[PDB]
């Protein structure tokens, strides 16, 4: 692939990394480089930062404010009135800011922008936040936040009252409550009213809760998300929580009953002697069609028609791949055309690990389900590769030093075979230091480095009255903390399926330590 037949593909991820394969390799001149913005489809990342060690374009400022920008701290107070607003929208500025000068900006603009005036104000003490908390400046508490995480103060309850009616009061609390920061932020934040908060916040201020024995509040914070979450998952996360806590049963029956198939559900099923959820079983006849599988442009192309679609091409898709070369497509159509309501696992490829333990059959298909839902080309927005999503630089490790495969590409990662081998060769490293399918997820993830150093806390994954669920909602990484949920769901059920059934009680004892 020449940076020639490159260009005359559509834009997609596809595209983007066979880019990054030609820039990291230096196989891309700086005159190949010039219309080359234009070729990517996204434009964040390694890509980007490699693009720009050949042509640095680092731009842009508006036409309109560049006069703004040749002032400076000494000479501030020379520029006209809209310039000195503009640049006091970065609190760094204002900081470096000498005292007089910004007594003289904050009488300036005391009219028009006190917004601003209590900010230069706010850097005349020893303490911005202490001074912005007092005069109940929202858009001020989320600036100082954003500038510096390591501000912690006491917050009444008409101002912890006013934070979530802010765009920023979200990722504020799940940050603090996940990472165990800003303790007197988090202390304040049980006096929210449940009544003021909606969905994640309401459920992140239900953990708060739990996390100082405030069992009361939890449940209404766990409650409220349960009623105003979207999504039928989040929903039985929050149900499961409120039974954990007072344990009304028509909670559990609740969640029992839910058309969501995921570890709370699971859980309440097993708890309550309801069967396990029906399992769509496909088997296409036919046996073939043109599409290869192994070409990666042509996965991006029906990725796209798959995702802008409706009933009538849906349906004729679903048609169209209805073989067993082209299953992995075949359910990805059909998950989306019953709009999430069925419960696809395939075992697509099966051959390749047909004959491992059952056990081990479950951890790779759950994995790849999770992963790629096994399409072979599948890849991610940081370039993992294959069913199995691996990084490059693990997938040539184990392909050049480790296993020795001769002629080995990183494109190898797209063989079910190879994908399925590696997965495998993988996890025996991770089982065998974790034992918890749970762990090594966490593990495939993000890496068993954090996994052990979270395991190694003594707040993590202990004895407890609510563990181990507490822990699992407490897991520092959110891309981690719900991979591990939702592969250790599909690991129950591909047990069920290749008849190695485990209660999941069992997973959930033996993640206390
Ligand atoms: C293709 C893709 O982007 N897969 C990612 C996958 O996205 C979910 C996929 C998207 O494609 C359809 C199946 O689920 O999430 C994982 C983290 O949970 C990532 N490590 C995978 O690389």
């Amino acid at each position: 692939y020449s940076i020639e037949k490159l260009k005359k593909e559509e834009n997609s991820l596809a595209k983007d990394y066979y880019i990054y394969r030609l820039l990291e390799k230096n196989k891309i001149s700086k005159k190949d480089a010039q219309d080359l913005n234009s070729h990517i489809f996204r434009y964040i990342g390694k890509i980007k930062s490699e693009l720009e060690k050949i042509i640095p374009l680092k731009p842009y400022i508006n036409p309109k404010y560049a006069k703004c920008y040749t002032y400076t701290a000494n000479t501030i107070l020379d520029a006209n009135l809209t310039c000195q607003s503009v640049r006091l929208n970065s609190l760094v500025f204002i900081a470096s800011l000498n005292s007089k000068d910004r007594t003289t900006l904050a009488q300036t603009f005391k009219n028009q922008r006190p917004d601003l005036t209590n900010l230069l104000l706010a850097f005349n003490t020893s303490d911005p936040m202490s001074y912005i908390v007092q005069k109940e400046d929202i858009n001020g508490f989320f600036k100082l936040y954003n500038y510096s995480k390591k501000y912690d103060l006491d917050l009444n309850t008409s101002l912890v009252n006013k934070l979530p009616n802010h765009i920023g009061f979200k990722d504020f609390a799940q940050n603090i409550i996940i990472k165990k920061e800003n303790p007197k932020f988090r202390h304040s934040m049980l006096e929210i009213n449940p009544e003021n908060v909606s969905e994640d916040s309401a459920f992140y201020l239900g953990v708060n809760a739990l996390t100082y024995d405030k069992t009361e509040l939890a449940y209404d914070f766990f409650k409220k998300a349960a009623q105003s979450f979207k999504s039928q998952s989040n929903k039985d996360n929050a149900i499961f929580w409120m039974w954990l806590i007072k344990n009304n049963e028509e909670d559990l029956k609740t969640l029992s009953q839910s058309s969501s198939l995921n570890i709370y559900s699971l859980y309440a099923k097993e708890l309550t002697n309801t069967p396990f959820p029906k399992i769509e079983s496909l088997n296409p006849s036919k046996k073939k069609n043109n599409f290869n599988m192994q070409d990666p442009f042509a996965w991006q192309k029906i990725n796209k028609q798959i995702r802008d679609a409706n009933a009538s091409q849906l349906d004729v898709l679903a048609k169209e791949f209805d073989t067993q070369e082209t299953l992995p497509i075949y359910a990805y159509i059909l998950e989306r055309k019953n709009n999430f309501k069925k419960h696809y696992f395939i075992m697509p490829y099966y051959d390749n690990i047909k004959d491992y333990n059952k056990t081990r059959q479950a951890l790779i298909l759950a994995i790849a389900r999770q992963e790629s839902r096994f399409i072979p080309t599948a890849i991610s927005v940081s370039y993992a590769l294959g069913m199995m999503q691996f990084m490059p630089f693990l997938a040539n490790h184990i392909g050049e030093k480790e296993l020795k495969i001769p002629n080995f590409d990183q494109d190898f990662m797209f063989k079910p075979e190879i994908a399925y081998y590696f997965g495998n060769y993988h996890l025996n490293y991770l089982e065998s230091r974790l034992k918890s399918p749970l762990f090594v997820a966490y593990a495939y993830n993000g890496g068993i480095g954090f996994t052990n150093r979270m395991l190694a806390r003594n707040d993590m994954f202990k004895t407890g009255k609510f563990e181990p669920f507490l822990s699992m909602e407490l897991v520092p990484y959110q891309e981690s903390r719900i991979y591990g949920k939702k592969v250790l769901a599909n690991y129950i059920v591909y047990r069920h399926l290749l008849n190695d059934s485990i209660k999941i009680s069992d997973i959930f004892e033996n993640l206390i330590q």
